[PDB]
């Protein structure tokens, strides 16, 4: 596997990749998000938020309450391993995190915390083996 991944998000509330594998050789990992659509953030912004799979809904719910100016992620949320900014069509963002935060054998989710999107925009991240 690799030490970065790129995920595209679009105007139909989809990510183009459903699984990311972090190579065991990596100390850090970078997630690149592209918004390949034409909708504005007000309507159809997207981010990428990485959590333990069990924490997805709780983080998304707290994120809605945080608002767009907080990238729809609660400030200081200890359940968030990493997140990007919310972007609109024609934009991109990236975030890097320490792979020591990812444990072998655990299930992680990456998802969009823009209101309503997590039900459609979610994949799995795991540490390779
Ligand atoms: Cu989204």
């Amino acid at each position: 596997a690799q030490c970065e991944a790129t995920v595209e998000s679009n105007d139909a509330m989809q990510y183009n990749v459903k699984e990311i594998v972090v190579d065991k050789s990596c100390k850090q990992f970078t997630m690149h998000l592209k918004h390949v659509g034409k909708m504005a953030k007000v309507a159809m912004g997207h981010n990428l938020v990485l959590t333990k799979d069990a924490d997805k809904q709780a983080v998304a719910t707290d994120g809605m309450g945080a608002g767009l100016a907080q990238d729809y992620v609660k400030a200081g949320d200890t359940r968030v391993i990493a997140h990007t900014k919310v972007i609109g069509g024609g934009e991109s963002d990236s975030v890097t995190f320490d792979v020591s935060k990812i444990a072998a054998g655990e299930n992680y989710a990456y998802f969009c915390s823009f209101p309503g999107h997590w039900a459609m925009m979610k994949g799995t991240l795991k540490l390779g083996s």
